C-alpha cells in the first residue's frame, strides 16, 4: 500500500481498479475523504459564534479533535479566503457578534505533511491539502450564476467559473487575513514544503468536496501548471487530487490544459442521485477519472432520502466503503470496517434500528460553558493566534 | 427571604406579593422553578439511548451537572412511573437493550443540606415532577375524562390519563411494582421522620405535566396526612407550578380549599395556550401569577405555542415582569442570564449570539474508542 502509493495516488490513472474497485484504492479513497471531512468537523457555521466563520481546533489539537490519527499528518497552516462579487449567502458564513474574529474572510481549509512515521505508512513525503465546501445543497445548487471567465492568476483560453475563481483569487487590502488571495496563502505554504522535504520523494494530495471540490479541482490544476510542485533543485513531484460530488469547474480548453498536465490526476467520486455533480448544467467539462457509486444500495440509511443526503461526504465515504457496482444487480456491503455512525454527524441518515443520534457532530453545549457567576458565555474555539 | 420563609411559601396565600411582584418571592419563584427545570435538563429524549426515558445524571452528580448550586439540598430518590391506557408522554428506546419497556424518570426528591436550611430557613423538602417540551402533540387530543382517585381520597373527580400514570402500578415491572404515586410518598414520609425534630417544610414543583401531577401530588400529601410527622407535627406543603392544565373537578377543588397546610402558586404566561386545558370541567386550584413573556425585548417576536410554553422563557419572564397590563413593560430585576431561554429551543433574537437548543451533551453522547469508532454512551454509570 505504502509501495504501490503511486498507482493508488493515479499514476495510471487508476485503470483496472475502479471496476471492480480495488480494496487498497477503497481504503485509499476513503482515508483522503477523512482528511477533507476534517474541514467540515472544525468549520464553525453558529453564526452566535464571535467565531463563525473560521475553524474552532487549533493546528495542534486538530487530528486528536477531529476524531482522526494524529501520528500520520501534522497540520501547518489554515488558509482563509474572502469574496467580492454577489455570492449565495451560504458560501461565506458571518457572525451575529459585535467582536467578529472577521467580517470579509472564512476558514477555507487546512494544509499539512506527512510525519516521519506517517512517511513510513504512507511510502512518500505527502502533502495534502483540503478544501472546504459547505453543507448546504438547495441554498446554492439551483440559484448560483455560472458565467465562464478567464484565469490569469492560474494561466496567464482556458474559461472556468465566475463565482469559484473571485473566492479563489479575490484579494482585499483593507481585510485582516486576506490581504493575499486564498490561492496564493495555499501555493506559499506548498512552495516552503516542497523547498523543506526537496531531498525526499514528495507527493502533492489535494482533498476536495462540494464546492471545495471544485476549488480543489482548480487548485490542483493550478499548481501543476505553474511548475509549483517543481522544487528549486529540479524535482517534480507528481500532484494528485481525490474530489468528491464535485461540480464542474471549467469550459473546454480548461479540460484541454488539464489533459496536457502529465505529472496532474484526478479522481472524482460521483453519486448516482447526487444532483450536484450535474452543476453547472451548460457549457462546463469535467476532468479526470471518475469512480461512481450509489449509496442509495446501501441498507444502513434510512429510504428515501433526499438530495442532502445523497451529497454529503460521509455518506460518500460510507458509499465507498461499501460499493459494489452501480448496476442493477451490484447490491452493497462494507468491505472496510468503517464505523457507520459517522453518517450521522451533520445529518439525519440512518435507520431508527442502529440508534444513532441525528447531527451528533457538536461541541458539549454547543460551545456554552458556565461561568463563576453561574451565567454561561459561548467560549467554542480553541485559544490560537490566527 | 430566610427569615421570610413561611410568606414566601404561601402561609397568607401570597396576598400582596404578587401585583406588584414582591423582589424576594420572585427570586423564590424563579429559584423552585430551577428545581422542576432540572427534570428537564436530566431527561435523556433522544430514543436512539439505550437509557431513552431515563435520568442521564446520577443523584451524586445531578447539581452540579444541571447547572445549580451543588451545596444547597441533595439529591435523595428518583421515582418512576408507567402507564396502561393509550395516551409521546412516555419515552420509548428504539434500543434492543433498553433499560426499561415499561418506565420513565418522573422526577427527583431533594433535601436541604446543613448549609442550604441557614439559607432557606427551614429543612425544606422539594419534590419535582417532570413535565413535556411537546405542546401540540397531545393539547388539542388528549382525552381528558373525569375519573375518581380512591389511591388519593378513598367525590373528588380527577384527570383520567394524569392519574392513570400516578396510580398505576405493574407487577412484571422493574422499576414500577409500586406506582410513582408510592415511590414519592415513601421517600416523603422517611424525610419527614428522619428530619422530625427540626422546621420542616415540602415543596412539590412542577411545569406542564409535571405541574398537574405535582398538584396532584401536593393534594395527596396534606389529604392523607403524609406531612404529619411520629412526633405530632404537621409541616407545610408548597406547590409552586408552572404552565399547569388544570386537575380535577370542584369536588378537587372543594377538597383543596379545605386543607389548610397546603398552599399552590401558579405561573400562567398570558398567551400559553396550556392553562386552558383541560376545556370544559375542570378548575384551577391554588393562588395564581399572570406574566407575558412577549413582553421581553429579548426574545425573537413573536414566538409560537412552543416558546410560550417552555419552563426558561417562564423563569426569564418571572425574572423581569412588571404586570400584564398595555403598558406594564419588561425589565430585568434579578440578574438571570439569558441565554437559559435557548436551552431547548430558538427563542432569543440573533443579536444576542446564543445557539439554539445548547442544552446537549458532547456529540451528543458519542464517544470514541481506542480503535476509532463511536459507541452512544450517553448516561453517568450509578445503580438504577
Amino acid at each position: 500500500m505504502a509501495e504501490k502509493w503511486e498507482e493508488l495516488s493515479g499514476k495510471n490513472n487508476w485503470e483496472g481498479l475502479l471496476n471492480p474497485l480495488d480494496l487498497d484504492l477503497r481504503k485509499y479513497i476513503i482515508q483522503y475523504g477523512e482528511l477533507a471531512q476534517a474541514t467540515y468537523d472544525t468549520f464553525i457555521s453558529e453564526r452566535a459564534s464571535k467565531y463563525a466563520g473560521a475553524s474552532r481546533y487549533s493546528m495542534e489539537n486538530f487530528f486528536t479533535k477531529v476524531g482522526l490519527d494524529p501520528s500520520k499528518y501534522h497540520v501547518t497552516k489554515f488558509f482563509y479566503g474572502t469574496s467580492s462579487i454577489p455570492l449565495p449567502d451560504a458560501f461565506m458564513t458571518r457572525s451575529l457578534s459585535r467582536e467578529a474574529w472577521s467580517k470579509e474572510s472564512n476558514f477555507m481549509g487546512w494544509i499539512a505533511v506527512a510525519t516521519d512515521e506517517g512517511k513510513v505508512a504512507l511510502g512518500r513525503r505527502d502533502i495534502v491539502i483540503n478544501w472546504r465546501g459547505t453543507l448546504q445543497v438547495l441554498e446554492w445548487v439551483n440559484d448560483l450564476q455560472f458565467l465562464l471567465v478567464p484565469a490569469p492568476k492560474v494561466f496567464g483560453h482556458p474559461l472556468v467559473h465566475h463565482g469559484f475563481h473571485n473566492i479563489y483569487t479575490t484579494e482585499n487590502p483593507r481585510s485582516q487575513f486576506n490581504k493575499t488571495c486564498v490561492r496564493d496563502q495555499v501555493m506559499e505554504e506548498v512552495k516552503r514544503l516542497v523547498e523543506e522535504y526537496k531531498n525526499e520523494e514528495v507527493s502533492i494530495t489535494v482533498t476536495g468536496h462540494s464546492l471545495g471540490a471544485s476549488l480543489a479541482t482548480l487548485n490542483a490544476v493550478d499548481i501543476a501548471f505553474n511548475g509549483i510542485n517543481k522544487s528549486s533543485n529540479g524535482k517534480e513531484f507528481p500532484v494528485t487530487a481525490f474530489v468528491f460530488a464535485s461540480p464542474k469547474v471549467g469550459d473546454l480548453n480548461f479540460h484541454k490544459a488539464f489533459s496536457k498536465l502529465k505529472h496532474l490526476h484526478i479522481l472524482r467520486i460521483h453519486n448516482l442521485l447526487d444532483i450536484v455533480p450535474k452543476y453547472p448544467p451548460v457549457g462546463y467539462f469535467d476532468v479526470g477519472q471518475e469512480l461512481m457509486i450509489d449509496t442509495t444500495k446501501s441498507p444502513y440509511v434510512k429510504p428515501p432520502g433526499e438530495v442532502v443526503s445523497w451529497h454529503l461526504l460521509e455518506p460518500y465515504l460510507h458509499g465507498i466503503a461499501g460499493t459494489q457496482g452501480i448496476g442493477m444487480t451490484a447490491g452493497f456491503k462494507l468491505e472496510v470496517n468503517r464505523d457507520i455512525s459517522l453518517v450521522n454527524k451533520q445529518w439525519m441518515i440512518l435507520k431508527d434500528e442502529y440508534c444513532i443520534p441525528p447531527l451528533w457532530w457538536s461541541e458539549k453545549h454547543k460551545g456554552m460553558v458556565q461561568q463563576q457567576d453561574g451565567s454561561w458565555l459561548l467560549q467554542d474555539r480553541d485559544d490560537y493566534e490566527f
